[PDB]
């Protein structure tokens, strides 16, 4: 069914004011309200007066199958619920494994990514986990990314962390070169996602790769880059050379935060190089609710919405080479509708289907 | 802490009337109320007047990690919640895999069994899954049962079913001989659990094993044996030769049922050879609530409670060689307290800890 | 871009006469010509007056990477050209390997299927090849169909043929059970495609599977079933029990033919159980042109077009569980436009893109 | 059966003087003698007047399956007898392999650990042996510690020794990181036990791990650290940074000894960082009798018993995260009874069972 959203202020994410959006699975037309609209086929209309229309948020780091286990088997966290995603405005998720690559399987990660997609979400996964050498579906990360549609990279590889497998630079280079080449063969981005711990070495290895080899900076995507001011300023040096860094969203649950980090990146013209992620179901427990929460905390510091949205729409889309994050002709019909007063998510659209309409969740399988 | 339950009618499961139970992790003493009780150490007392004290129920067939997936990735079911167990009177669970041995891992089954145990449940697992040759932790089912404490058998191996891997008698015999010998080395029972489908061959192979080889009938534990009157009467022939059969509990959610099956087994003196199981989280969805529900439906047909309890206490304990299912000195302190009028579970004790006291659930990690 | 085809007689494949079709990637609306059509967005119109609009043809058996090699390395055939497909009306192809599973790789089959899809074709592949035990991407055919989107089955497994690996019934049953279960987990059909040679045993094993096991007849898809009258009459017995059989299309390049076979199946009410395939690039050389050629030869025997089209639209779609073969709302916009006089293919549409418009091929990469 | 020890002076190991101990498998109550004791259940009383009650000794390094073989097949030593343990006051043993990882199997180490436990001992094992890369049950040390209850670490890895496999720092770091992460997932300590030879490098690598990585010092447990004054003073530098070191007990069978080592550690406030071990059945032959012998030699130098006991109770318990080494409520009922005059072991209790009562050994299987 073709649908039309009328009377919303649209952030594309660039503010283009009051515009009407016609979509199937892809956006057909953005423009001024028709006012004849005599249409020769069945079609749905949604009155979004009072609402902002945004691109659906992209969370590029979620433990969709559950994580935890750093404190024993009793610290394993539950799997992601799609209902959590819908009421937090997240329409696209990138799932990985974490510390535990033994009791959490890649095949379960894939299966979970496929069931989230069935219920109307958009999903991609990494192969590997914290440990080097990385777990694989097929015996090599290069075969994983060539043969399995949803695999977009390897991650999250731990460096400068007490849970790392203490990988060498040589081991890292082989993994980065394999996912880069596998990316080229398969027409995918080929991302290495680095879990960066609090170790003094920080992102040394990332600088070593770009200085000592021909490997472009765009495959290297460190996260937890707001863990400390010192790490975040190593991050801005990495951005200045063309890199993108990921900051762990503020959880709804205190000196230097992701909020400070985002404000510094803006003042220095590097907000194009910054993503945020929930680390949802991570070790208590990441919520995907952290993404819209974190955007709302940055707005309250005076930053314009067209600019803040980059961290959860334009920037993750560029990193993963997705046709998402943009309301525009031929882009995929993934949108959230926010109340212009309260800024509460009231409607959520993915592939042009309402997952949520005016606070009313669609029908789900175990909810 | 040493505890005492006073003023309950005790089913051990044999009815021994009004008796007092003193326990730590194991039962210290069953007998008449002290009426001096001047005890030289800290100690808890529970007034169970109005309540029946039962042995904790043993569900020998639960998909603790989730199952389903027969209808695509959207039909994968969620993992078991310990809270479901507690309020359904199940203190012991035996976890297996089902149709899906690809996206459901053995290591996850183990990890889940370990976290249920941390929260106060008693857990055992099978190695393998539906498919022959069976998935293993270590490359052989015999090494699995010798090296991994919780592995008590292989299961559930599908026979006479459209989801089976069409196993031969020779393949079955090798698997049964391996789990029997692995059982002997490890001092465990060595159970083969057969998923029996609706195929015309039924439990042919089980009769073939005992008639044509030296393999004792006690390792062979078919389930879904109330699927049809014809299969259940093959089951009673199997019981008459010394076998135990498992019947899928009636789900709280219509000619020949598990209720009819249990009543026939009683009238023919074969209730000692019968277990029930929820198939909890199985493909809608098995609930562990099915076990106490099914016991309550048999009571309403006039069968005595001391006799019905055998299917969820004495019989599963004998099959798996567990020190459970009996309220008696040196047995493990696993009990339920039922209201003598309503027959509602009001308290649940495992290893002598209250998981539930007077409808009040203990503190759990993601609940 | 939204497009509309005006003034064609539409075969859906049921004849619904002069109707107008509005589509993006999926069909939006079939119905009577608008005659106001004032549409508030960019949109393309195609005047198909003089043309029949058909569903795009589905060829379920093509050696897309090349085949041959039965007569030495000089008998290897070239890979499929997408241009061959377009000018033969084939919009969907199912690619497999044949006799040679050594020098022809599965990963090449996948890569070729992906490049045909990029140029605008719709592609699926089998895992395996002629030989039992079958070649795999990941070490098991069950993992292949669960993990790799395009894998829809195993094939083509040779039986009753001098190039077979002389597989046993037990080996066949394990392979059929694995692809059936892998199908259920992955939400795909799980087809076993049998290459049937001229050996006296014919499709004995197929009857053995359905008579002796619980395995439904719909997974079993023999081809070359018009090789002889005797084999084809074994085929009609298989159809009468619910099976679908595949007949090798007549090549444009003499007693009992595929034409006779199709006419017999119609007179006996079994045309619903019949597909044809080119065996394109097969050992001279199969052409995908055989499909439309074979449909044209059946029309010249007086059979109605709505009925003949079933063999290349409805029937392959049902076998592979595809949303193809039907012009109807929500179905994928794959169509051919035929001249009503000459019956020459003049336009070809896949995912709503013109691969060919009025004899003019789109822009291709090495053509 | 509940039991009570009356009239002993209790070292917990802190001296708490004349106290009474009530226990099942765990200690129920420590306190002043009841003097009413009218107890409503069967119960055993032991008159320990004239005896000191100590926590059962923990020997964290025993070749329970036999060792030796450095001088050819004729130098293989016999397996440990449980009777040796009982009459030497050792109630807990940690078993490993040594030089020979070829003819001594891990599965035998496990089996031996299980049979010692059956006869009433408490047992844990390491995976691996001297050689890097280390032998495993399952193909990785991380899977070994997650899947096998008794595996508490990897050991004993040889460094600075002529029998080492000359491991690199990188190989060591991977092994330490794997056992640390496997420890976290499994809720176990994750110990690397280093056999330190007489090579000039000593424990260089241990300092390299803590200085150059985020890996905490508590996983690193070198032994033979009294082999020389020079090595022992490297050991005290390691203790000063938070490490625990192991000293080979003096064998009952001459400048710088374990006695000197323990006295130096006390004078410098580092006795909390010191364990001793028999190296029992090691290459003549370690005896587990060395542990109580070595404690008796330190007492004869004037050190107080509450302090000396730390090396065989509190310190090994902290290293391995065991609920042992403490006489206290909820701790496991493992105790020795010593004659206050002669200091001879006269009774030994494990899990609250008498292995030895007044010089009378319990009934054993091949003794
Ligand atoms: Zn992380
Ligand atoms: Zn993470
Ligand atoms: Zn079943
Ligand atoms: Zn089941
Ligand atoms: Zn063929
Ligand atoms: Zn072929
Ligand atoms: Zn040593
Ligand atoms: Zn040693």
């Amino acid at each position: 069914m073709i649908k039309i959203i009328k009377n919303a202020k649209v952030f594309s994410p660039e503010y283009i004011g009051k515009k009407d959006v016609i979509f199937y699975h892809k956006v057909i037309h953005v423009g001024e309200g028709v006012n004849t609209s005599v249409l020769p086929f069945e079609h749905e209309i949604y009155d979004a007066n009072g609402l902002l229309l945004l691109p659906g948020l992209i969370d590029p780091h979620v433990h969709i199958t559950g994580g935890g286990g750093e404190g024993g088997f009793e610290t394993r966290t539950p799997e992601l619920k799609i209902s959590d995603c819908i009421r937090s405005g997240v329409t696209t998720v990138v799932g990985c494994l974490g510390t535990d690559g033994i009791t959490r399987s890649l095949e379960n990660l894939y299966a979970k990514a496929k069931s989230l997609e069935s219920e109307g979400l958009n999903t991609f996964i990494y192969t590997g986990s914290y440990r080097v050498p990385p777990v694989t579906f097929t015996g090599s990360i290069m075969r994983d990314i060539v043969l399995i549609d949803k695999v977009i990279g390897v991650g999250e590889i731990a460096i400068s962390d007490h849970r790392s497998s203490q990988p060498t630079l040589e081991e890292i280079l082989r993994i980065v070169a394999d996912i880069r080449v596998g990316g080229m063969i398969s027409g995918k981005a080929g991302i290495v996602n680095f879990h960066v711990g609090s170790g003094k070495r920080g992102i040394e290895y990332l600088f070593d790769i770009i200085e000592k080899t021909e490997i472009p900076i765009q495959h290297l995507y460190p996260t937890h880059m707001s863990r400390s001011r010192k790490l975040f300023e190593q991050g801005l040096e990495f951005a200045k050379r063309g890199g993108t860094i990921d900051l762990t969203a503020l959880q709804p649950k205190a000196e230097f935060t992701t909020i400070d980090a985002i404000c510094e990146a803006y003042e220095n013209g590097l907000l194009d190089n910054v993503t945020i992620s929930s680390d949802g179901q991570g070790s208590d427990v990441g919520s995907v609710s952290a993404v819209w929460y974190t955007i709302r905390k940055v707005l309250e510091k005076g930053l314009p919405l067209a600019e803040v949205l980059k961290i959860s729409t334009t920037n993750p889309a560029r990193v993963f080479k997705l046709n998402k994050g943009k309301i525009a002709k031929g882009q995929d019909a993934d949108f959230i509708l926010v109340d212009e007063q309260s800024f509460e998510i009231v409607s959520v659209i993915s592939k042009g289907e309402f997952l949520m309409k005016d606070g009313v969740m669609k029908n789900l399988n175990f909810e």
